[PDB]
């Protein structure tokens, strides 16, 4: 099963949130594929 991204903690910058969104999107894509 595709890796489950870890939720950003305190000090999570917009870029970390964006990257998290892309990783989560990727997880959703790969999950649908799987």
């Amino acid at each position: 099963p595709p890796k489950k991204p870890k939720k950003p903690g305190p000090x999570a910058t917009p870029e970390k949130l964006a990257a998290y969104e892309k990783e989560l999107a990727a997880y959703e894509k790969e999950l649908a594929a799987y």
